[PDB]
C-alpha cells in the first residue's frame, strides 16, 4: 500500500527480540537480523544482514514463528536478505532511504561501536528505492555511478560521481541528518586534497563512461547466472540490487551492461559452463541488431581478477570476500 501504516522493529540479540528506537527505523546493522511487523491484513519481514551471524538467523526464525502466532497464524510471513528487499518493505521508511551500518551485535560480542572516519555509498533502483551500505574507506571504493558520504571526526563530504542520480543525491544529504555532520558537497572530480587524505590513498576507483552515463536507464545492467548442474546449461536472472554474493562461485555469471557483456568465471565453475556462458553472451547480443550495436565486445573476467568498472557495478564490495 504505503508502507504509511504503524509498524514496530526488533532486532534480534541472542535468543530475544529487543525493539528498535523509533527515531533510527530506516537504519539496520548488517551484522544482525530484524523483525518487523507492518499493518496494512498484517505482514511480518524477517530481513538478514548479508553479514548475520548463523545464530542470529536461526533464533530469528524461531521468533519469526511466535509473534505470527500470537496473532493467530493470521499474518503473512515473509523472509528477505539485504539487498533484496522487496518495493513495499523500501517504502514503510517514508520518502528516506534505508541505511545499513557495518557490524552490529552478537552471542559473546556486545554491540560493535563506530569508526570516526566512515564511508557510504548510497545507490538508488530504478523505481527508486535507495539503500546506504556503509563500506570500506578507501577511494579505491569510490563509483562514479553512485553518491558517496565521506564522514570524518570533524568535517563530512558528499561526493557526487557522474552517473549519481537525484535520488541517489536527496538520499545522501538525508544519510548525514543520521550522522548528524555539516557536509561539504564535493562533484566527481574536483575534490579538496583535504578529502582524499581521509580516504588515506591517492585515487583509483571503479570508473568508465557506462558508469557515468545518464541514460543507462533505458536498459540498466543484468546479471544472469548461468549453470549446467542439472544436466543442460540453463540461464537465470539475479533479482534485485546486484551484489557480490550474486556471483555464483561453482558457475559462471553473465553481467550484460549493454554498451559490454561481461562473463564472470566462478573459481569452481566447469568448463563447459564457460564456454555455453559464452555462447550466451553473443546471443544475447545479436538479439537485437538494429538497436545493438553488432561490435560489442564480450569480455571474460575471473573470480579475484575483476576490473573496477566492473566491480562498480555492485552495491558494496570486499576485496577479501572469498578469501
Ligand atoms: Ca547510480
Ligand atoms: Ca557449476
Amino acid at each position: 500500500d504505503d508502507g504509511t501504516g504503524q509498524k514496530q522493529i526488533w532486532r534480534i540479540e541472542g535468543s530475544n527480540k529487543v525493539p528498535v528506537d523509533p527515531a533510527t527505523y530506516g537504519q539496520f546493522y548488517g551484522g544482525d537480523s530484524y523483525i518487523i511487523l507492518y499493518n496494512y491484513g498484517q505482514i511480518i519481514y524477517n530481513w538478514q544482514g548479508a553479514q548475520s551471524t548463523q545464530d542470529e538467523v536461526a533464533a530469528s526464525a524461531i521468533l519469526t514463528a511466535q509473534l505470527d502466532e500470537e496473532l493467530g497464524g493470521t499474518p503473512v510471513q515473509s523472509r528477505v536478505v539485504q539487498g533484496k528487499e522487496p518495493a513495499h518493505l523500501m517504502s514503510l521508511f517514508g520518502g528516506k532511504p534505508m541505511i545499513i551500518y557495518k557490524g552490529g551485535t552478537s552471542r559473546d560480542g556486545g554491540q560493535t561501536a563506530p569508526a570516526s572516519i566512515r564511508l557510504f555509498q548510497v545507490r538508488a533502483s530504478s523505481s527508486g528505492a535507495t539503500r546506504a551500505v556503509e563500506v570500506m574507506p578507501k577511494s579505491g571504493a569510490l563509483n562514479s555511478n553512485d553518491a558517496f558520504v565521506l564522514k570524518t571526526p570533524s568535517a563530512a563530504y558528499l561526493w557526487v560521481g557522474a552517473g549519481a542520480s537525484e535520488a541517489e543525491k536527496t538520499a545522501a544529504q538525508e544519510l548525514l541528518k543520521v550522522l548528524r555532520s555539516q557536509h561539504v558537497q564535493v562533484e566527481e572530480g574536483s575534490e579538496p586534497d583535504g578529502f582524499w587524505e581521509a580516504l588515506g590513498g591517492k585515487t583509483s576507483y571503479r570508473t568508465s563512461p557506462r558508469l557515468k552515463d545518464k541514460k543507462m536507464d533505458a536498459h540498466p545492467p543484468r546479471l544472469f547466472a548461468c549453470s549446467n548442474r542439472i544436466g543442460r546449461f540453463v540461464i537465470e536472472e539475479v533479482p534485485g540490487e546486484l551484489m557480490q554474493e550474486d556471483l555464483a562461485t561453482d558457475d559462471v555469471m553473465l553481467l550484460d551492461t549493454w554498451d559490454q557483456v561481461f562473463v564472470w568465471v566462478g573459481k569452481d565453475s566447469q568448463e563447459e559452463e564457460k564456454t555455453e556462458a559464452l555462447t550466451s553472451a553473443k546471443r544475447y547480443i545479436e538479439t537485437d541488431p538494429a538497436n545493438r550495436d553488432r561490435r560489442t565486445p564480450i569480455t571474460v573476467v575471473r573470480q579475484g581478477f575483476e576490473p573496477p568498472s566492473f566491480v562498480g557495478w555492485f552495491l558494496g564490495w570486499d576485496n577479501n570476500y572469498w578469501s
